[PDB]
């Protein structure tokens, strides 16, 4: 029995191989952006109230036309095979069955459309590829398959410095493939225009921190933008994106969704990012310490701790359903 | 001989079974809240008064229509018998013979009444039952055996998730009961009326933290509140009370009695709390060391390093009066 | 040959009884403001200038009337002979010697005439007796022996609470006595009123941290003011006097000298201090390591490695004499 | 292979003498200064920017008339012979061969003659003599040489007092010399005057961090500065040129050219110098553990992972040239 998301961590690491750990939990550079995502959310205090209605208390969002569970969904994480042999399988079940989004990577070790087949109504992660019309050919799968939202990643015009990856000299076992494919592009704004015209779906840009690219975001026609530093592992030095959030939601002023990601360790994490007027949260790490404990059990486990967690935390602090959370009032403190 | 609060911590450690000090130390999730309250008042520093006469130094207060010794009450603690077989009675008794008010609990592992025998003018915590009569009987059983306040503990919808104790496996042991029953609903607004209606006596609001809440409680008749994270047992990230305090004061602006609790150690932290404005402090966990350690003279005991303490800081700082303390100013610092 | 302030605490430290080395070192309560007097000073930065005329750099000060060959006098310490059997004849002669005015204690472990007939134009502190005329007679008392101001401490109406003294259960030695008598009363601003009356030196209001003290002392009568939390011996969590410095320089406008002290341990620390507004700074703790590591000659090394420390800064500063320093500006940084 | 900087000081560590190795590694007094210029830069976060073209990402600059291949010079290091057996030249011939500026020293342990005869367009730095005759005859020297800008450095009134030179008894070895001579007086705004007199070239003054300081740098027709607190190794307690940057930046407002100096650890650390207005930066002691090391080949593969961190940092962030670098906005964080 897990009763907080450290217990999960703490199992990852005593099964997994070193390397692949390392894969998992590293950051770029000096990892000071992967350590500041979890400073950010510590400073943060929440301001509860008390004496409200909690007869009916809900944690559930409409988002992207469906509605989730929670105010939370799975981060794209590549290659999810090197942590359990059902990989994505495994996550997509647990998460279609907890009533979350899942999202399906473009790296996924497992093809799309068999995600996709498991149901839970998916998003689809997108990397910008050097050979354009495949881009657009996998946006095009995506949306044949049922995928809901394209998460148009915009931070990863190459990938970052991962030193634990070159010092461990990490390479993907033989057994781990790129599923889709039978090689990045820098995307720019002409790509997010490109892809725009080619879905009917919402496009989500994922890896957000200046206000004024959020606000060109929502001109863009973009849905929603995930408020993202990419778990550290992109620029290291770049700012998480639990400090730019409110900045971010007042400047976009509710023109597209708001979602932050990086560090969300508890539901109480998830309290703090909705009072800072996210609309949902990502996360990553997490899902993959519970996949690589117990498998598609794990990830089961996991989200109904969450989901209790999250629960918890509105409740306490006096809200009834997450638009209430998205008013509540916070503080900064120290360490 | 005890020469600080810190020397009763390591006495109940030595004496406690492990689960049992988990149960009264720990916090809620992580413990930040738990942590931030002490933090919070270490950050802040007193500006003293010079040259002032002290011919005539008073640590007393008018309270709820009686004189209290000091600037401080016992906080509401359930279950005192899990730490000294004589529970209650042993700290009713020391906090009457110091002439310090005590919070009799809603769950007091010995009747209300007994307590309350003891003289000393106490008080009466409240939790909302599910069986709303229930509620309201306490308070009318309360209020007939001579209780001067109703201390409605606001903050407790439901229990915080306390990881020690779940980790521990704690229940109580069959020795220990909830002596005023032969199960908690959510309190409201409404609530707070249905109490206030059917007493004469002062209705206290313990586990404010929102300024609009303060101000709703002194337009709701309240006649204090308690400024409070519930010793970082409740919600966990909720803001330390001692960092509302300053805000809450002015915006209450006379209304009501304003108390603060959570980390008070000293009675250096006493005079902070009153220089950012509180009418009085609770002190809960220290008063437990003291009867774990020592039973009825280990809480005498407490309390007079506690009194001494107090006089001690106020004069150090100029203030002959604890007026005179709420008008010293203060400054933040680093750790 | 010792090359900082922190060799001769290391010697000191080697060389005292436990006993008398923590009656030295040790604050009140929990030593906050003890730990928060380093703290300040180390949170400032000095914003040097550069490429100024450096061909006579002077570290002089006129302060009471005296030439002063550094902005520093030797603090009030009770007890010299606890340090050295020399005791504040050692200090004395050696203050003497490096042009530093010394402050003679009323609780010194010799004479006041004695210690005043070494020379260097001395100064004298008084406690505020519950006789009040022994107070007046140790004023005229000084006066008659030559000491050019009377360092009258206001922030001590008692002892603070020395919790490292209460549990070594400190006791003066028979052979250290209070050599000026053959027992405090609370100082207050008529007592000040009373000493102006009666000496025409210089008072000087040592331990006021409040800025309308500071304002209320100008109109006094005071020369000076000693920006003081006592060294974090007296009120603990008390502000430190280099964070209410600059606000009391700019409150009393030139209308008394302004000095500082507490956790001063390197001419950088003068510096700043300076630079922050004073006129000059007191070393209390140093000057004892000095005595204990080698008597007369180890405070004459201490005070030739500070004024080594103060000319090599100021000069980097681009500060030919103290007033050129005075009018440094100053940043705050973290750690 | 060295995938950091820090690769680069264990290696260093490894091989250099003790002496040798404090002598490179240390700062003045307390060195809070040398540790305060790694605070400031782990303290500022960058917020990149997403969905820029970048097709062709240049790190080049244009300063003093010369294209440099980053916005990066080797900063002037005395006596680099004591580090490896080809000293300067070592250093020199790997800066050529990188395309960045190599600043030649007054105390340069291989001739500067010898030293611009490498090539690569070299700077040199100007101590100010006691003879100054002696200094504008290096001037000229310097001049005839080849070299581009006089870098003028202001910090060194005198040397600063360097406590682990001081314990270790730390003097040149015998085959370590000053082999531009066969003493410092201070520098002054004359002696800048008569440095623009007496040469075409660019004077630059390096240890400037007074805002009016660089305002009157501009005045004095300098062409750039270098804003610097010398490695914390002159006064310590000056604040880190980084904490003075953004502030010098908008006082000049194009007047002059704004390097900054002290920590620079990374291709992040370029990228956020660059960010707070930066012209380009100084590296220093990294330079001499790479020589260290290994040599030229040392310098070199520094020179290519400081480049390649460079590359990498402004891409992620946006940023196609040095000057979008600049328009960058950064947030302040904690530790
Ligand atoms: C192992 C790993 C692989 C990832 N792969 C991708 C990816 O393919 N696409 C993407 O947009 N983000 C990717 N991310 C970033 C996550 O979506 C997310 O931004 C980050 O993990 C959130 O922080 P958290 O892990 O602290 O919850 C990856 C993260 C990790 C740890
Ligand atoms: C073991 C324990 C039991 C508690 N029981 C109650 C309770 O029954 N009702 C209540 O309002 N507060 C309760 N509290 C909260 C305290 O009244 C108080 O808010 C908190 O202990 C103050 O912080 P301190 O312990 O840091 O002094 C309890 C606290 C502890 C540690
Ligand atoms: C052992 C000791 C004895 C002291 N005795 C006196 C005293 O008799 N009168 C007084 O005004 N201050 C007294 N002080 C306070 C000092 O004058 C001074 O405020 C403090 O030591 C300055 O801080 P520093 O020790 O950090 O330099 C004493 C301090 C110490 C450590
Ligand atoms: C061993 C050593 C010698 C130095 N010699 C000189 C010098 O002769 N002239 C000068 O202007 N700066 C000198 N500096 C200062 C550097 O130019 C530069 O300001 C500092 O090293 C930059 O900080 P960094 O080492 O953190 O990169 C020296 C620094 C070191 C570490
Ligand atoms: O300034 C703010 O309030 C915001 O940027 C912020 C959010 C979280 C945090 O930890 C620090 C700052
Ligand atoms: O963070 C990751 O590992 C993922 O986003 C990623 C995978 C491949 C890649 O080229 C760049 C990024
Ligand atoms: O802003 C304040 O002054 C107040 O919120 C506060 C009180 C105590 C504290 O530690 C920090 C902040
Ligand atoms: O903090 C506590 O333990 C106390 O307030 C409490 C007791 C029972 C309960 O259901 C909720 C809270
Ligand atoms: O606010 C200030 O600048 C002043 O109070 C202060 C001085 C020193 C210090 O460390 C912190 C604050
Ligand atoms: O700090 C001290 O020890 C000194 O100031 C002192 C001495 C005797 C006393 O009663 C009070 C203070
Ligand atoms: O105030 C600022 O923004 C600037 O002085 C600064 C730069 C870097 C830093 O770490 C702290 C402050
Ligand atoms: O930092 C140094 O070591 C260098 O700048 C220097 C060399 C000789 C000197 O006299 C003063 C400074």
């Amino acid at each position: 029995t897990y009763v907080s998301l450290a217990d999960l961590e703490r199992a990852a690491r005593d099964v997994l191989p070193g390397e692949i750990f390392d894969f998992l939990a590293g950051g770029s550079g000096t990892e000071a952006s992967l350590v500041a995502n979890r400073t950010a959310l510590e400073r943060v205090f929440v301001i509860p109230r008390m004496l409200r209605d909690l007869t009916d208390v809900t944690t559930e969002i409409d988002i992207f036309g469906r509605r989730a569970a929670l105010p939370m969904a799975v981060a794209p994480v590549a290659y999810q095979r090197l942590f359990h042999p059902e990989g994505e399988l495994a996550v997509a079940r647990a998460a279609r069955d907890a009533g979350v989004p899942y999202t399906i990577c473009t790296l996924s070790s497992v093809s799309l459309e068999e995600i996709a087949a498991v149901g839970g109504r998916p998003w689809f992660q997108l990397f910008w590829l050097r050979d354009e019309k495949r881009s657009l050919d996998l946006v095009r799968r995506a949306e044949d398959a049922g995928c809901e939202a394209i998460v148009f990643t915009v931070d990863v015009p190459w990938m970052g410095r991962r030193l634990r990856d070159m010092r461990n000299g990490f390479a993907l076992p033989e057994w781990v493939t790129a599923a889709n494919f039978d090689e990045f592009a820098p995307a720019t704004w002409e790509s997010v225009e490109a892809v725009r015209a080619h879905t009917d779906l919402p496009v989500v840009l994922k890896g957000i921190l200046a206000v004024e690219d959020a606000r060109r975001a929502v001109d863009a026609g973009a849905g929603g933008i995930v408020v993202s530093n990419h778990g550290g592992r992109q620029l290291d030095g770049a700012v998480p994106g639990i400090e730019m959030l409110g900045e971010i939601v007042a400047a976009v002023s509710g023109g597209c969704e708001v979602l932050v990601d990086g560090g969300i360790r508890s539901g109480g994490d998830v309290l703090k990012a909705t009072a800072l007027g996210a609309s949902a949260v990502l996360v990553g790490r997490p899902v993959m310490w519970a996949l690589a404990a117990a498998g598609q059990d794990g990830v089961r486990q996991l989200l109904e701790l969450l989901a209790e967690e999250v629960r918890d935390a509105m409740g306490l602090a006096g809200c009834e359903s997450v638009g209430a959370a998205r008013r509540l009032n916070t503080k900064l403190g120290v360490v």
